[PDB]
């Protein structure tokens, strides 16, 4: 039923329940904060008021101290390897990994060193080989790149538009088809475009976009100046050797005033994920 | 208790009753301005708050001009306000608050030659008057003994904040009548916060530009945002609510709110703090 | 019976306890950000006895006045907003420091209240006589007794062997007697000359004076860590900078526990002192 | 339960529980004049953390030799009679000051008196494997198979700046790894980054380590208050000079606090990053 990767492998993996749901998305929200430091979120859309869309979006916990590699989201290819350190990690992990990368050769190698263990033929290749398999066949359930692309459609997404008082700049499409389908699709599940055109109607939903892509990897980064504040909630998450860090908090009176004002209207403050323009059509020509 | 202005109406929300700035009803609030009490929640997630006023805008995408327009300049307030519909009661407030001394004058003469007068409703009508004229005279900043801002001044650009530049749209705000500036810095949010120490960006984009026209919900650039909400035409688009049904999975995806609030100007805090805050005070800076 | 003075106008209890200290623990934390407290002395075997030492409790990241514990005569008018507090407390802090022309100019500025002219003028009589008759008690007049007095001793270490001390030693002289009294009653003399022998009891003082006043500054390289602990406004809010540690030993802590604790404090040391035949 | 050193043919009950200490405080005293204790500091976020530390109660002392609180190998043998002590544990010195001439000189004594019934060579010779061990459980580099790896630590301050603490470290390397991880115990760092956190904790270090020995403070002339052949027999007799009060007026400050009254050993540099 759950068809987290991490549910599949094997410790624990208390993967969110949702999981084992008809959504289908390749991880559970657990391990999207174990690696990715975001939820999966919804921004319903209407206007007969059906609530039709419902459309998934994506938001972050990106600490605004964070600099360098930690504004990286998701690694490139490039250098993935030295933003992980997989020996922090299971074999397993390990594994997965270099499967969505598609180290290969890595993958090779694990599997010429396991060949000449005992504990590898008797016991462990039936779990090698079934998780890889199944791995490998729930990508291949989507790989929309193969498959007569039978998952999803041409979609007519982009994320390339041009940032105004940019150059025409625009680059690593490529990068993103070479990342497994699997990916594209969660990113095709995690940011929305600012834009949308209808068939005979274009529509606007966001001031300005709040993410980019670099060539080394998906970051929330302001296209200038300094970052948002972002107040991670702090209500999730090793330190062997006793670890430390400054913080910057409230402090002061005054907030039973609050008591009756709570009645009105409350704004959630999360950091969304925007990028990029979408069409319908309205013939398939 | 009550005390919504338009109590004075010779109908407003219980809402109205709590003892706050806003000194209308939603209702009313709504019914002209188009425009709902809302408020911010602000954490440092400690579970340290701090919390401050919202208000979107609700003017319909496609309509433009005076219809972007919320509030108009006291130089063109009938332009918007059909006075001729509206009661000679209405027509008075405004003029009251825009200091139209002389068509206050006008219906103070208006008032004789309404023969009915005679009826001695003039009593009641006047008291009403009078007690419009009181919250007025409250607000009025100018008071000389009337406390004002000292560590905090807001501002209506960036630039405006951060050099004390010539803002026309800060110049014209303190031309306003003091009850109008006084409405605009309680409703309006700024992009970012100076702290006596730090700085704080809360969006990297404003919501919206204002200018001598008066009070503007438009845009800073591009197309207006997505805004939902008999010999007629309703006119209605409708769309492919195929009941794909996903709530099994999303119900418990967290939505975001599919509002347009304010993050309009530039706070600036930079004094020791003393804030005082339970009091509304006009506060000027 | 009440000692602190602040007690004629919340007072830490003991203020009302049998202290020889003028203060209240609570004013003088506020103030001076200092604790009262001892040290004990044996006679080189289990007889054993006292001397008060107060150790301040300034932050490690205080910086410029704020590493002054208690500014000089001039620089405190600067040093504390004294418009911040009730009027009775500015007469107060400007009778301790003889500012008496502002002690005047604070009785013309409550005259000058239509309402001065009734029993607010003898609650104000009341009290400003009494706290002028606790200052007279501490000022020196034929004072000859061992308590509240000293007598032209020194803690400049190299002109003590004179019977001398420098310009800096005589500052504190400059000041009211309750200041100095209060001031050597708080940090101990670092070296001492016994009518016997003279010693030394720490090699580092901890703490220096200036013509500026007090300064808990380190003589030398980086200030020293320094929690603030315990102790207000519903007027005021800001931020906090915290630093915090993880990785707890939380289960050795137990074994941990098993061995003599050794608390870290800045205790107050500078200087010298003569020492009188006791009895 | 757990036990010291000197659970070895009295122990004590500071040896019922050991963390890599492994001596009694009651022979710490005994050898060295000294006193095992912890250093709590906290931060008021509920951040209390501890560290190991010992202090010397041998201040006011005279030339040198009276309060010198750890020989070196150079002169161990000087300053302590080894006929204080018997059945080899002579030899359990030689090992750990690395005197390993004078461990077969008494291994020569050893195989002499073969002791077939008591077999006395396995006496002396299961502890002395049992030393063996456990000084390198202390190796001198604690490679990784050594439990217990240590962090970075320096002694000479001013090149430990530089992380290149010189002669006086050389020498600490050069003793035995069983002083060095005594030494951790004991002596609290000066200065301590904690990821480059250069944080200081005294005015001044106390201790000073010659390659003679630990010498209980750098100066000898402003000498610190301090209170506390034929042997077994001696007594000594003070006279004091000061007529006072009944120690009785005193009891005023029966209720205020009282800073400590010890003089711990800090000295140092250290670094932790990451
Ligand atoms: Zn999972
Ligand atoms: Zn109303
Ligand atoms: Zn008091
Ligand atoms: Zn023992």
């Amino acid at each position: 039923v759950n068809r987290c990767i991490f549910a599949s492998i094997v410790y624990k993996s208390p993967c969110s329940p949702d999981a084992y749901h008809d959504d289908g998305w390749f991880i559970c929200n657990n391990h999207l904060i174990k690696r990715f430091k975001m939820s999966k979120m919804v921004l319903p859309i209407f206007d007969e008021d059906d609530n039709q869309f419902k459309m998934t979006i994506a938001r972050h916990l990106v600490g605004n101290k964070e600099r360098g590699i930690k504004r990286i989201l998701i690694p490139s290819a490039t250098n993935y390897q030295d933003v992980f350190n997989l020996n922090s990690m299971m074999q397993a992990e390990q594994l997965i990994f270099h499967l969505i990368y598609n180290n290969e050769n890595a993958v090779n190698t694990i599997c010429d060193n396991l060949k000449y263990t005992e504990g590898f033929t008797s016991n462990t290749q039936r779990v090698i080989h079934s998780v890889y398999a199944t791995t490998k066949s729930i990508l291949d359930t989507t790989n929309p790149n193969t498959f007569c692309s039978r998952v999803s459609r041409d979609e007519l997404r982009f994320f390339d538009v041009t940032n105004a008082r940019a150059l025409r700049g625009g680059a690593g499409d490529q990068l993103f088809n070479n990342y497994s389908g699997f990916l594209q699709n969660l990113i095709r599940r995690a940011v929305a475009p600012e834009y949308l055109q209808i068939d005979t109607e274009e529509l606007r939903f966001r001031n300005c976009a709040t993410c980019i892509i670099d060539e080394t990897g998906l970051v929330a980064s302001v296209p200038d100046g300094p970052e948002l504040y972002n107040p991670i909630r702090s209500s999730d998450i090793q330190p062997n050797r006793l670890q430390i860090r400054n913080v910057l908090k409230f402090e002061g009176d005054t907030r039973e005033l609050d008591r009756t004002l709570s009645g009105y209207e409350e704004y959630p403050t999360y950091v969304p994920l925007f990028l990029g323009y979408q069409i319908i059509n309205s013939e398939n020509n």
